[PDB]
């Protein structure tokens, strides 16, 4: 039984402070997520789901998805879903957040320099080098022990590269891709496998059989990071309701727009009762995956995947 | 209890054959649906879904909507859903069918010549005045009640005017509708209702406010009908399972081609075992839906409403 979620390691640097990340059980679920549905929601605006392959005969297989935890409404930055290293400091407010919370951000992002500012701030502390360094470092190896082994450029680091993953169809079927691959590569280990993981692509080829999962992309990537944004036009309607939403900050003010029905829906809601209903998320789609014939695909472990 | 169900109907024209017509529960929801789920299936390649349309603030609103039963490799005729008057006869193999039903068909698409030569052939017979006579018209009676129940244009028909619905997005904007509509408008009462209850919008607007639910079509309206059809590239994967498939004629032999997943995925259902599903269903979508502020729409009984 082990918590795999990064952000589960937050813990005050202050000793005193007694402080429990909170996670979702399914952080103790061996999988491609180093994150935990309760972190992901709170700091990347997603949910996540699973995507049920279904054949036409009695077989089928999983494959994991997120959602949008993102609004009709949002704008701008409040767009982007998961931030480049070059803005994630924009989009997060890290002066807000804990500094154990702050030195994991850091470190998915590769950024070194305020991985050392934070240790020259607290290195000051009167009872540091009794407790407090001990602590931060607990932290930054937990960390960065994910880290690595989501990394696929890491010591005896295993990698597939029996898979492809494309997130540019136009030059994915030349087996090249584009922009938001070079983009895509650009990201950390981690970031990468959480955008894996997340981001369904619009298409799937196993072997030849090409099965076209969705004729329309739900999301985008460029020099900002994954962008919760319609390419074609106007956003999608997203109700982003409670019971996946928390106060985390009990004194924080916040405000918020909120689309409110009026009229009495019940009765024509019982006459609607007796039907299978379809869900109104909005999944994450985007690209062209190719699954090689040889692929030990339904492999039930965790291994980083590289295009070569 | 009322059996709403279009052919429920069937009956045989020979009195020695107790023929059941056999409509799902569903047949009994006084709603649009003046068809029942299996028929829909059988003769429309369409499973009876709902959109649990949600706000942000605790209210439901639920609405109806189809779902395809068309794979990724049939073209013409094999995904036509709902043919034309032009064309049903050619698509649906009436020859192989009860006269009946048969008899149904043309009703739908006012195919008086038909319906008329159904009666000639039955009026020579042994028992015709007896009892066929009573038979074929009771069936009748009952269709063409159905019918002008759906149908705007009958007398002192309720008709509201509280809804604009159009299946061309672009004109829709000023309320045109386009060559899409103009064909829309060909079909029988029965069969505007139909296509506009199985069939969402991708777009809804309630009094200004302006939702998405899908950026993409996946219906498209045209001179051969209701289309199982994408805007472009390659048809969407869509597994079509022995649960939705019924053999309602077992001496009619038949080959499908359908695909196999080789490999145990049973240790990939375990592993994400503790996640919320998202379906891999292909709904139909195409149009713009506008609704009239001053509205009455959530009311439980069924008005044939129509464009002005």
């Amino acid at each position: 039984r082990v918590n795999r979620c990064i952000f589960a390691s937050i813990v005050s640097f202050d000793a005193c402070i007694t402080y429990k990340s909170p996670c979702s059980p399914d952080a103790y679920h061996d999988d491609g997520w180093f994150i935990c549905n309760n972190h992901l929601i709170k700091r990347f605006k997603m949910s996540k789901m699973v995507l049920p392959i279904f054949d036409e005969d009695d077989n089928q297989f999983k494959m994991t998805i997120a959602r949008h935890l993102v609004g009709n409404k949002e704008r701008g930055i409040k767009r982007i879903l998961i931030p480049s290293a070059t803005n994630y400091q924009d989009v997060f407010n890290l002066n807000s957040m804990m500094q154990a919370e702050q030195l994991i951000f850091h470190l998915i992002y590769n950024n070194e320099n305020a991985v050392n500012t934070i240790c020259d701030n607290l290195k000051y502390t009167e009872g540091f080098t009794s407790n407090t360094q001990r602590v931060i470092h607990s932290v930054y190896a937990t960390t960065k022990s994910i880290l690595d082994t989501t990394n696929p450029n890491t010591f005896c680091s295993r990698v597939s590269r029996d898979e492809l993953r494309f997130f540019d169809v136009t030059n994915a079927r030349a087996l090249r891709g584009g922009a938001g691959d070079q983009l895509f590569n650009n990201y950390s280990g981690f970031l990468q496998n959480l955008i894996r993981r997340a981001v369904a692509p619009e298409y799937l080829q196993i072997d030849t059989e090409e099965l076209r999962f969705r004729n329309c992309a739900t999301c985008i990537i460029d020099e900002t990071g994954l962008v919760a944004s319609v390419p074609d036009g106007p956003e999608l309607y997203n109700p982003i309701r409670s019971s996946d939403i928390m106060r985390s900050q009990p004194n924080r003010l916040q405000i918020r727009n909120v689309l409110k029905f009026e009229g009495d829906t019940r009765e024509l809601d019982r006459t609607l009762s007796g039907y299978e209903e379809y869900p109104t998320y909005v999944p994450l789609f985007l690209g062209y995956q190719i699954i090689n014939s040889e692929n030990n695909f339904l492999r039930n472990d965790f291994i980083p995947r590289a295009n070569p």
